[PDB]
């Protein structure tokens, strides 16, 4: 029966949101609960008597897949239930949020906090979902006393399970999956039983199953049971392996919200993003979480994606500010207490050297340009500029692991921005841009700076050109932004010639 159910699930997507129509009718869910109860009781009996090999061999893979599939069904019943007063985009977002949302184990308030930040409607929906439970059903080993049934007990137990399913039918709110939860619970208990005996259990695979089943809100009935399964394979809830999986998954989820749920279409308030950026700084503090994030990001430029996601303009300048601190504290923590994990994140920023130049510029633009029209907080825009300068200085340092390519990449991209700050006469920001460009020639100490020398020669040329406007000349005798830009360019040329004389 398990096989049948699995195969029927071929149309079902394990890692994707299932349409509310693809959730199985209560019938299948309960035929299943029944089959499960039966195998369970029968095997208990057999084992106590013993006090089969291929039996477990087959049952375990078969059960493992159904748990993950029914986990998606529980989510589908909860997610699609969200009241429109919702776009799939919004829904995919709420999804990562409630997934991350863990209500058990060490995990992290990260979830609980993100779960909370999900508007009144969704909050109430999740609340009602958790409020319903698998109570009327007869719970574990009730067959110890033969389930109050003469001789063969299993049948009466299955009948009571069916009666509880029919009572859930009566419910008008989330009635079908009031039984999905109990099916999931029975499945997780049977899976823990199969894990008990070694059989051929795939430790890492089962570990992953239970990790996702736990650090989630939809699958909350078995969250404890999944934690028990992890204690079984990962070890104590305070064992490294267990915590290792918990926090790794947590970061993966946060990251998913940071890069694949940044768009407002996900319906996710900016609060979630800021809260888990704080959570990521917190993990950087915690050595183990720091090192996991480290392997992962020296592996994939994923930290670059955070700043690349910050390029999103829909995100407030507060996001920019928050992102800058995170990296600020990544570089500083490295300076205060150097360790390989930190070396590896700077090797990760070397991947930033290879990014979409337009996207990088679009990001640099959002960071430097200060429009009071949308950003009433120009002071926060200025803090953003300062933190970008700090990050550039950190990358240009000799002991930095970001490499020289990234510095040049940033330097080159800023050149057009600087030119625009002189072409459209954007005096505001131009001086800071110049400062940052300078740090790139700074990286140019032993090797480099050449680029900056040439670029500065060119900027001098351009500021000269503008001032040469005699209308503006008369205005000044009586614009001023362009004049001060030219003055700063001349001062930087003076500094460059001083450096050349020192050489």
């Amino acid at each position: 029966y398990f096989a049948r159910q699995i195969s029927s699930f071929c149309s079902i997507d394990c890692t994707t949101i299932l349409q509310l129509h693809e959730i199985p009718s209560l019938q299948s869910i309960y035929t299943l609960d029944a089959a499960i109860s039966k195998v369970q009781v029968s095997l208990d009996e057999h084992f106590s008597k013993m006090a089969s090999s291929e039996i477990t061999k087959n049952l375990l893979p078969a059960t493992l897949q159904l748990i993950d599939t029914y986990a998606s069904f529980t989510r589908a019943y909860l997610l699609q239930n969200f009241n429109e007063e919702p776009s799939k985009e919004k829904l995919q977002g709420f999804a990562a949020v409630l997934a991350i949302g863990s209500s058990r184990c060490k995990a992290n308030t990260l979830g609980p906090t993100l779960v909370q930040n999900l508007p009144s409607s969704v909050q109430t929906v999740c609340e009602s979902w958790n409020n319903i439970n698998t109570n009327e059903f007869p719970n574990i080993g009730s067959w110890r006393n033969a389930f109050a049934n003469d001789t063969i007990p299993s049948e009466s137990y299955i009948s009571a399970v069916q009666a509880a399913h029919l009572g859930t039918l009566c419910s008008q709110s989330l009635p079908l999956a009031a039984s999905l939860k109990h099916t999931l619970l029975s499945l997780v208990r049977l899976t823990g039983d199969l894990i008990v005996w070694s059989d051929e259990m795939n430790p890492p695979q089962v570990i992953r199953t239970l990790l996702p089943l736990l650090l989630e809100s939809s699958t909350e009935s078995v969250a404890e049971i999944s934690s028990n399964s992890l204690e079984r394979i990962l070890g104590p809830a305070e064992s490294d392996e267990f915590l290792a999986r918990v926090y790794e998954k947590l970061i993966t989820g946060c990251y998913n919200i940071l890069a694949n749920h940044a768009d407002p279409n996900s319906g996710l308030d900016e609060s979630i993003l800021e809260e888990c950026l704080q959570y990521l700084e917190k993990q950087l503090e915690s050595s183990q979480a720091r090192k996991a994030m480290e392997e992962f990001f020296s592996d994939s430029g994923e930290l670059v994606q955070i700043m690349m996601a910050t390029a999103n303009e829909n995100l407030s300048a507060k996001f920019c500010n928050r992102v800058l601190k995170f990296f600020t504290k990544l570089f500083q923590l490295t300076e205060k207490s150097p360790n390989p994990s930190l070396l590896h994140l700077c090797g990760s920023l070397a991947q930033l050297a290879c990014v979409e130049p337009v996207r990088l510029q679009a990001w640099l633009t959002r960071m430097t340009t200060s429009p009071p029209k949308d950003s009433d907080q120009l002071d926060v825009i200025q803090e953003n500029r300062q933190l970008l300068q700090l990050l550039t200085t950190y990358i240009v340092r000799e002991n930095s692991q970001v490499g020289e390519g990234v510095c040049a990449v940033l330097l080159g991209t800023l050149t057009p921005m600087a030119t625009e700050m002189l072409a459209n006469g954007d005096g505001t920001g131009f001086p800071e841009l110049m400062v940052v460009m300078a740090t790139l020639a700074s990286a140019g100490q032993g090797a480099g700076h050449l680029q900056l020398h040439n670029a500065a020669v060119d900027w001098l040329s351009r500021c000269k050109k503008y001032l040469s406007q005699k209308n503006v000349v008369e205005k000044l005798n009586a614009h001023v932004m362009i004049l001060e830009c030219t003055c700063h360019i001349m001062s930087y040329l003076a500094d460059v010639t001083n450096a050349l004389s020192q050489s």
